[PDB]
């Protein structure tokens, strides 16, 4: 309930980016922080948008790639700047392609929603362990 409430004071910043945009919308989600509410925390996202938006191709399999989210991230104080918690985050994830393009940026957009939202639930459930300290006995 407190830590619920404690998630949704978490305002999520990103720097420019397909990444940290879809991370963000993820935590948000994840978070339930609602625009223009009062913020406690700010999560400040660092996605390797590079390696995001690169698609590897893998051997064996026809048009299989893999995709990787690599995010570093610093939670703050809203009030004072100062860093609370930080953390790092890995994600992995694999889409099949295909020869028509329509159908070659869908599995690349998916597989990256699929990334920012594994790497949001990642991060949540670290926050969350991290606000349930915070909760008395
Ligand atoms: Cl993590």
């Amino acid at each position: 309930a407190g830590v619920e409430s404690g998630l949704s004071s978490i305002e999520t910043v990103a720097a420019e980016g397909r990444g940290g945009y879809l991370l963000r919308e993820q935590l948000d989600d994840a978070l339930a922080h609602r625009q223009g509410s009062p913020a406690a925390y700010k999560l400040y996202l660092s996605v390797n948008e590079q390696r995001f938006a690169r698609g590897v191709r893998l051997d064996n399999v026809a048009n299989r790639f893999e995709l990787r989210m690599s995010v570093d991230w610093r939670l703050l104080d809203a009030k004072n700047g100062a860093e609370v918690h930080k953390g790092r985050t890995d994600v992995s994830v694999t889409y099949d392609s295909a020869d028509q393009p329509y159908a070659a940026i869908a599995a690349q957009q998916d597989g990256q929603e699929r990334a920012a939202a594994e790497a949001a639930r990642k991060i949540q459930l670290d926050l969350a362990t991290w606000l349930a300290g915070k909760k008395p006995a």
